[PDB]
């Protein structure tokens, strides 16, 4: 597209409606692009030894960039709530991307009095990763995303990658990427910048929870055919009876010792804690206590482990050692902040697949029993995966990530998201920006010199992303009501989901996505 | 005198889905097969009853 | 207020006595609700009113 000045290339697009076979969601928001690194890329490193586990090496480049990897960015929180009281599950179809109405402002500090003005002559560059040939920082969790509100103003985030890395120091295989090394389109006042992205083929997200159980699968009333051992000794103990070996047929009776046909989900034992602060061990142990891994003889903290479940059941009260996504309050430091200022969210609609997080895994046998030697038992606190295992992954939250890029390596196993969402091969390319630089004023005499003086400039205008939703219908026969999710009819402080006294939007909790109930 | 197969139950993963017991592990399987008698109200009052029916003619098939 | 059905019961209720319990011992008021029948017949559940009126004077010949 190509216009003018004092014509706008492009309206204010933000809706959503439904095709009960789907939805498209539309989400315009206006945005802010500072001046970065000061139109430089600068090296950045670990502190010459400040941390041993945190070591890196990278780059800091003088780009922007767009993200709403977060559901809040395209779902209101009714339609959210349409969509999770109604379908089986959902997913990503179509995207597009759209920016326009740019305008770029030049501010000068004469006095004690910062101008601002237009500086029509000036330009702003955008271009797509889609050979991937960048390094992918979406899909962690960083800010910068898309408003909730769609009121709000956003602040352009900055590109920042990291490389491989021998401790503060990098190896020669590591890599520096310059993003001016790629074709970008440039843009004035009136231009505008399109892309069109088609989604792979993804599962449907489980925005169910099963009414039945992996253990509770058969027949209340009708026993099984097969038998099993369940005296060793104990017989009509009295008289020269010592030990004899004897078998019963699995009934309705021995509801726990009957044949089964499948198993548990894979498991990764994680500590257990309370969220009442005395019920706990006087030991400050996030660190020495909690389940980690190691790369290259490095720790990192394995914080979203494989899905396990949060608590067994009349407890609601022992959450995992980080054994699930914590969501910050509206207006929360950064740096330790109280219990009643984060939102802990509860995996317990996957009880029926997934091992307990906290509690171990089962019993397993390490010895040659006998008449000379007792058997011994083994608590399994770490299993692999099994022939036979079934399991339900994560859950997606009204604010947390979409998508996820799955690393290009020779193998992987079960490739979706640890912290939740559709795990893609090629995934919603980066859409970088960033202002061109524009030379201050220059001297009458040459220099060779690299240049460094120039005109302080920030852009600003909108930006809008339309993604299509595939919905899986729900298709129950059951006869009571289901749960749904719902606000409270009862006399109201706030609203839910609401600006308060001085405009601020806010969240209260967060929104998970299993309502519905299927079976097995 | 062993199974022959069996339900995959419908879950988010499913590492290699064979029935433990053994056989074929099938996502769709041969649907159940439901069957009843219909229930015939043995003998009813003169008079009008809200009360729930539970006079029954005992009968097999 | 003569539409419904004279045989069958309805299965509304209504509030019919405030207080004259089993008056004896200890019993001042309680809430007693009596389900609609042919007995009930004037206070029924009604789906319909009568039409409006501007009460006139009473004359006789
Ligand atoms: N989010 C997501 N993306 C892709 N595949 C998923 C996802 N979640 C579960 N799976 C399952 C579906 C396939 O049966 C299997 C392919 O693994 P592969 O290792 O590709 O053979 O992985
Ligand atoms: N009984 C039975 N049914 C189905 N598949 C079987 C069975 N036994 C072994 N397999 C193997 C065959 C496929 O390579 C794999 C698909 O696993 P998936 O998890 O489907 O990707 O599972």
């Amino acid at each position: 597209g190509a216009d003018g000045v004092g014509n706008s290339s492009g309206n204010w697009h933000c809706d959503s409606q439904w095709l009960g076979d789907r939805v498209i969601t539309t989400s315009t928001r206006t945005w802010a692009l500072p001046t970065y690194n000061n139109h430089l890329y600068k090296q950045i490193s670990s502190q010459s030894g400040a941390s041993n586990d945190n070591h890196y090496f990278g780059y800091s480049t003088p780009w922007g960039y767009f993200d709403f990897n977060r559901f809040h960015c395209h779902f209101s929180p009714r339609d959210w709530q349409r969509l999770i009281n109604n379908n089986w599950g959902f997913r990503p179809k179509k995207l597009s991307f759209k920016l326009f109405n740019i305008q770029v402002k030049e501010v000068t500090q004469n006095d004690g009095t910062t101008t601002i003005a237009n500086n029509l002559t000036s330009t702003v560059q955008v271009f797509t990763d889609s050979e991937y040939q960048l390094p992918y920082v979406l899909g962690s969790a960083h800010q910068g995303c898309l408003p909730p509100f769609p009121a709000d103003v956003f602040m352009v985030p900055q590109y920042g990658y990291l490389t491989l890395n021998n401790g503060s120091q990098a190896v020669g295989r590591s890599s520096f990427y310059c993003l001016e090394y790629f074709p970008s389109q440039m843009l004035r006042t009136g231009n505008n910048f399109q892309f069109s992205y088609t989604f792979e083929d993804v599962p449907f997200h489980s925005s169910y929870a099963h009414s039945q159980s992996l253990d509770r699968l058969m027949n209340p009333l009708i026993d099984q055919y097969l038998y099993y051992l369940n005296r060793t000794q104990g017989t009509t103990s009295g008289t020269t009876n010592q030990s004899r070996l004897l078998f019963s047929q699995a009934g309705p009776q021995s509801m726990s010792l009957q044949a089964r046909n499948w198993l548990p989900g894979p498991c990764y034992r994680q500590q257990r804690l309370s969220k009442t602060a005395n019920d706990n061990n006087n030991s400050n142990f996030p660190w020495t206590a909690a389940s980690k891994y190691h790369l290259n003889g490095r720790d990192s903290l394995v914080n979203p482990g494989p899905a396990m479940a949060s608590h067994k059941d009349d407890e609601e009260k022992f959450f995992p050692m980080h054994g699930n996504l914590i969501f910050g309050k509206e207006g929360t430091t950064a740096s330790n902040a109280e219990l009643d200022n984060v939102m802990i969210t509860d995996e317990e609609e996957i009880r029926t697949t997934n091992p307990v997080a906290t509690e171990q895994y089962g019993t397993v046998a390490n010895n040659l029993q006998s008449s000379n030697t007792a058997p011994t038992t083994r608590t399994v606190n770490d299993q692999g995966a099994l022939p036979g295992m079934v399991w339900q992954d994560r859950d997606v939250y009204l604010q947390g990530p979409i998508w996820a890029k799955i690393p290009h390596t020779d193998g992987h196993f079960h490739p979706s998201p640890l912290m939740g969402g559709f795990g893609l091969k090629h995934p919603p390319p980066q859409i970088m920006i960033k202002n061109t630089p524009v030379p201050a004023n220059p001297p009458t005499t040459f220099s060779p010199a690299k240049f460094a003086s120039f005109i302080t400039q920030y852009s600003t205008g909108q930006v809008s992303v339309e993604i299509e939703w595939e919905l899986q219908k729900e298709n129950s026969k059951r006869w009571n009501p289901e749960i749904q999710y719902t606000s409270n009819y009862n006399k109201s402080v706030n609203v839910d989901f609401t600006v308060d006294t001085n405009g601020v939007y806010s969240e209260p909790r967060p929104i998970g996505t299993r309502y519905l109930t299927r079976n097995l």
